[PDB]
């Protein structure tokens, strides 16, 4: 299928084993911003669900399907590929909703639905929005969407902004300099120092931060889920031209994201911005191995290219330059292996 | 090969990817008790290495191979299956030891060695000794061992003892009881409570503790690496009969291990006991889902059975009973996915 074609088997095995744990579902359920905002978006747009047909893509515990049932849905197909499906089925029986929620085990790229749906709901966002490549499954699910059907969430915005954080930058060399020792128990390790540095800088940094580190207004890249095709996410090119609001050393780019549920009654936003309450997505920072000096009023221009790989993630390429000086920095990160710094 | 036949491919992929990171090698090398004790064992038994042939099983960075070279070895074959092999070769060239240390990339079950060896050295101990199933690779390497050849380490002792720790039990139980909620955002989760508790209680707890929690003298199970066959580790049965020294609630069993390097000059011990300075193995505790009340002078009898699985780990069954009352507890733990509590 489409999923098997884009995913190495080892990665899929690990991924669905991970999501088969109740502790992981629980971790996501306990994110109050996430769960509360989803419930609110669904219940306050009750006309988009009352007596409607719903598809829940990757239902996990089934929480969103139960929210759709609370809003009056007639029939909800809840698709889930990990062993969590079995758990979801138990919940459906214990909440007396067997006539309204049908759990379907398997991948949404491989299962069958008995009918087309009025609305698709899902929680397909990973770190930096795109991690885990679940958005593609979400977009794939539009083969089951009736003409003029809706999607919750409806659109996604990724934000990027340059930051300064001298201590974060320094920590990488401090860790790597373990190898810059000529007699570790009699062994000269120094020839690996460079490799160590490289390894640490290929990891995106997952945590939160004070907004005062941001040096320019963010640039936005938008995916409209009603319109986008799976193939649009294999190569994501984000050009940027920042007008520097503060002078300093740019140590890298920070990323966050919002999604919007565009309903008939109201639009509801779920934001992971550093100006908003913390979520379990935090924010993501990609460091430059060579920082760039910038003056307030200078322009920092370049490109962030995200190239989808078969490990359900992206290879990140960031090229940036300060236009007033021509000083450049290029960087390659592996989004599959972030550094959880919180 | 033997390795591929006993190992799922997804697990092997993840395992060797994990050991390909310099940060992980660094973490293990920085355990000074481990590294220092290995160097001491090898250097103080220099006659076991001087002008000898050595096989280093899973050399990683190559540190033990460098130790063997310091002790005067003539030739060291250092076998490594992750990409760390490449890094090891770098070090071998930068320490001017190309004439003595030969890095051989691949699994020790699959490579070819040009000659038989006088001594096999390795660091094959995981959490609770047996995790990672690396001991079997170590034992497999005995196909290259000359008659009357030695192994470093030479023997392993696993220790088990009953413990009381109300706070640990309560912390796990509280995490599980999220799934006892009858109205999580209006949804009844309580039918999964039993599942939740099972999941949480099958993760062994990796951390250290004060020895005052131990309620009886430890029982010892010994594996002699000079004598054991690979097959002996597929099913490890450890019967136990504890004489309770203190009254209270037995919340589970604590595990640690020692290894001995039995050399021609002296025997050197590396201990992970809670009475000894801390190592990065810590100690491991398997909790009982239902604790057992015991009085001082009672006998707590049963069996710990470890069944090797294809995920490079073991399914652990612990059955224990207080003989004086017939109170029993049965437990299944998944050693592959511990809870790292430190
Ligand atoms: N709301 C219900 C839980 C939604 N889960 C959200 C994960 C993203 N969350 C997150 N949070 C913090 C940091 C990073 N990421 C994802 C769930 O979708 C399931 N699945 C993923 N692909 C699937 C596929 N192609 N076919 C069927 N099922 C699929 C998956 O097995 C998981 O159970
Ligand atoms: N000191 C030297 C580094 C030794 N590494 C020690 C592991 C210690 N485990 C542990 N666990 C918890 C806490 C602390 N330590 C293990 C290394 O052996 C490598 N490997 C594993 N199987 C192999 C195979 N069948 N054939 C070839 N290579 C093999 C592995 O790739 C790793 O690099």
């Amino acid at each position: 299928s489409v999923f098997s074609e884009r995913t190495e088997e080892s990665s899929a095995v690990q991924y669905f084993q991970f999501y088969g744990y109740l502790s992981q579902q629980q971790n996501m359920m306990q994110d109050y911003v996430r769960t509360g905002t989803y419930q609110r978006a669904i219940l306050q747009n009750h006309t988009d669900f009352k007596d409607k047909i719903v598809l829940d893509v990757g239902c996990g515990s089934g929480i969103l399907s139960f929210f759709a049932a609370q809003a009056g849905a007639r029939k909800i197909y809840a698709v889930e590929a990990s062993t969590m499906a079995q758990h979801a089925e138990v919940l459906v029986k214990s909440n007396n909703l067997t006539d309204r929620i049908v759990v379907i085990p398997g991948k949404v790229e491989e299962v069958s639905l008995p009918e087309q749906v009025d609305i698709i709901i899902s929680e397909p966002m990973g770190y930096m929005l795109f991690n885990e490549r679940m958005l593609e499954s979400y977009l794939h699910a539009k083969k089951y969407l009736k003409p003029s059907g809706n999607m919750f969430p409806t659109i996604g915005d990724v934000h990027l902004a340059p930051f300064t954080d001298e201590q974060l930058y320094m920590e990488q060399f401090t860790k790597a300099n373990f190898w810059y020792q000529p007699s570790f128990h009699g062994v000269d390790l120094s020839a690996l120092r460079g490799a160590a540095v490289d390894e640490y800088f290929r990891q995106p940094v997952v945590d939160t931060f004070d907004i005062r580190i941001l040096m320019a207004k963010s640039v936005k890249y938008t995916v409209n889920f009603l319109e986008a095709k799976e193939g649009d996410l294999h190569r994501i090119e984000i050009p940027f031209k920042f007008h520097m609001l503060h002078s300093g050393l740019v140590h890298g780019l920070a990323f966050w994201f919002d999604v919007a549920f565009i309903g008939s009654i109201m639009t509801v936003w779920l934001s992971t911005a550093p100006t908003e309450p913390l979520t379990h997505w935090y924010q993501v920072r990609c460091l430059f191995q060579s920082p760039l000096f910038a003056k307030a009023g200078d322009t920092l221009s370049g490109t962030c290219l995200l190239i989808a790989n078969k490990r359900q993630s992206y290879d990140i390429s960031i090229v940036a330059q300060v236009d007033q000086t021509g000083s450049k920095s290029s960087n390659l990160l592996d989004l599959k292996n972030p550094f959880f710094r919180y």
